[PDB]
């Protein structure tokens, strides 16, 4: 900047307004198959090489497609998402957006999180939900929804998100693969780092889906039995799981009895009154010394400008947009709810991965 | 210590995919009138005071509205866009998203760029274009546009952007206000920092609109005659201006004769062959020792990870999305075009403001 500091203020303002460009560009680079080619490459590749390898079809305008991809990747290079090298061309190049010199690109480490295959410890499924147009369009109606005290999503589509999925099979698939992708990674990391399944006879997984989380947990605690508690329609679609009883119900009526209850990414959908109802049912269903295991992000007590804190408040806003009064909570807030619900002044927190903690409350 | 690394990398991937949240939250805080309250406030104010000052209307759910705005502001505070202080509540609170303690917010300096009339000059009209739904939607169709070698805009709406604006008066207004806003800031900055208007008898402003740029330029260089040259339909609606001749025409036919020709944000709309045609007309229009003055961003010849270079590549992708073959160019590329068009190996560059340079080529 011309110093000024005024100039840098101005450019900073523009950066803030333009923060959508990176996500949308990475999505394009993924969809085009360019990202997968960067992830399987032995060396830096030009846009021309990356297009020829990603795309089988004959392209109507092959030179234009190549210079556009170059421009995509050059921008991602300025944000450190890919590495760029520039070399002089012996002649002239028709597939670069510069005609002295060719740029070649390689994946930065972070790009492994966008892989379509591998062992599928990627966040791509969750990424195509985050950048799904149907979900993104809600973010344009925040203002009106705040004024009405409503969820932006419901102001955009006229019903709650979970109801809307019922009318939209493709979005419903994107949503379920994202949730399953996330649950897969957290469950593996939970089994690596968390010790609070040891000694449990019966684990109730509230929102257990097809019961895969209980299966994977039981793979490690063979003597443990599980209750996959989920809505009657979700229970129905579930194949039998050795050691696991599938039970249908609403967590608002009742939760099955067990030594521990697992709530993964449940309470953040709901406001305090609903969360105190879920936790009171957790209470009545446990014996003394039984616990709730809450798998959730935890927002700091004050808005720190760190990578973790930003991530957390960003998930908060995603809950705002999605559900309105669903929210991300501090540890203190999780504690207050657990205490309102009758749980004791005995709190454990174990950091798992990607801002998810396992918080444990004891009856 | 490679768990830390895997975790950091994963969070960085999520940050990259979630970078739309900031722009969209800023838009909400502005549209709600909260940003202007921040900009005129004496001290830090709570979301509840900010909503009470910004909203005249009566609200159906005022507590919910307040806690939602708190959540928006807390997130912007984690991005350093606003300042936040936290104080214990010695009473009874449900208008922050925590009951123990109230957050109060103040504007960071960067927020003056988001003024409606809050604090001064601002890039709000430009940002309302940037975050306009119609323009943003195009970013979702980059993948297919690349494959067909087309502008994402054309692939989303079935025709080019200038065509489409003719059929959408509200968006045509948004587009024109953004360009007037940016032209106004840059003209003022040009008169502070640029010295290439001195000694000119006749300056031709190609695309001059209603002729404000020459008026303000004449406001400083009294003996300068302007020619405000633009499309016949734009010249129709222009009130007279002392010392400025309004001439309708197209720049691809002819340019009026002059000592200098000003091209502000014209060449970046067009591919090389179109830019060389514009500049060859600029050539023929000038006497020897006359100048073309180009007002443009200038990309670095390599993708540096600085605020400035990211800004410039961000504008290049905006041109890609909007026009396809519109592009930002390096200094060498601007030079190659000018020399193709007959200009001397005699090149000047003066940095203006918000990434804009005034480059001058001589005959
Ligand atoms: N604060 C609140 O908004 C609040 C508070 C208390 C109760 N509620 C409940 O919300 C209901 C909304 O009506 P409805 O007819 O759409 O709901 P419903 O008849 O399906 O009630 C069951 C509820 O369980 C939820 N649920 C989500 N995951 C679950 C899981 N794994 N297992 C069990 N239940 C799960 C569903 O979203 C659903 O809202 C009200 O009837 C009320 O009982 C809301
Ligand atoms: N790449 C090219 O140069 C290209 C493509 C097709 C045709 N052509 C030829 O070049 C000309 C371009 O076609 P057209 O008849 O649509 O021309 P035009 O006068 O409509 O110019 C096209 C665009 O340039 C801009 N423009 C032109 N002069 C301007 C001025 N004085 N101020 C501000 N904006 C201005 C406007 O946005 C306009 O939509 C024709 O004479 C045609 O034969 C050129
Ligand atoms: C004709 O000049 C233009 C400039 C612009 C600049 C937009 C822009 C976007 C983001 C920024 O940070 C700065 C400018 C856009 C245009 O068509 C939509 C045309
Ligand atoms: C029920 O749990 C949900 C989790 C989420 C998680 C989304 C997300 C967004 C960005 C990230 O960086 C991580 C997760 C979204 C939901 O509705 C859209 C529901």
């Amino acid at each position: 900047s011309a110093r000024n500091e005024e100039d840098e203020s101005c450019m900073f303002a523009l950066k803030l307004l333009g923060g959508f460009a990176v996500p949308f560009t990475i999505k394009a680079v993924i969809e085009l198959g360019v990202m997968d080619q960067l992830l399987t490459a032995e060396r830096a590749m030009s846009a021309e090489e990356l297009v020829a390898a990603a795309v089988a079809a004959q392209l109507p305008r092959p030179e234009v497609a190549c210079t556009m991809v170059d421009r995509l990747l050059r921008f991602l290079a300025s944000h450190s998402v890919v590495r760029c090298t520039t070399e002089v061309v012996v002649g002239t190049d028709d597939a670069t957006t510069t005609t002295c010199c060719r740029r070649s690109y390689a994946a930065s480490p972070v790009c492994k999180w966008f892989a379509r295959n591998g062992v599928e410890d990627s966040v791509l499924p969750l990424g195509m939900m985050i950048l799904n147009k149907t979900f993104l369009d809600s973010w344009q109606n925040i203002t009106d929804a705040v004024l009405e005290g409503a969820a932006p999503f419901e102001k955009t589509y006229g019903m709650p998100m979970f109801e809307y999925l019922s009318t939209n099979g493709p979005l419903n698939t994107v949503f379920h693969e994202a949730m399953a992708n996330h649950s897969m990674i957290i469950t593996k990391k939970l089994l690596k780092f968390f010790r609070g399944f040891e000694g449990l006879d019966v684990l109730v997984d509230v929102g257990g889906g097809n019961g895969t989380t209980l299966q994977m947990i039981r793979g490690q605690y063979k003597n443990m039995r599980g209750i996959n508690y989920d809505l009657p329609h979700v229970i129905a679609q579930a194949a039998p799981v050795e050691g696991v009883e599938h039970v249908g119900g609403s967590m608002f009526d009742n939760i099955p009895r067990g030594n521990a209850v697992l709530l993964k990414w449940i309470l953040h959908d709901w406001d305090d009154k609903a969360c105190i109802k879920i936790l009171k049912n957790c209470y009545t269903a446990l014996h003394v010394r039984g616990k709730v295991i809450v798998l959730e992000y935890v927002v700091p007590d004050e808005p720190e400008p760190t990578l973790a804190a930003q991530g957390a408040f960003e998930l908060d806003l995603t809950m705002l947009v999605t559900f309105g009064s669903g929210k991300e909570r501090t540890q203190r807030e999780f504690s207050e709810l657990a205490m309102e619900a009758g749980f004791s002044r005995e709190f454990k927190a174990t950091y798992i991965f990607a801002n998810v903690w396992a918080l444990e409350f004891t009856k």
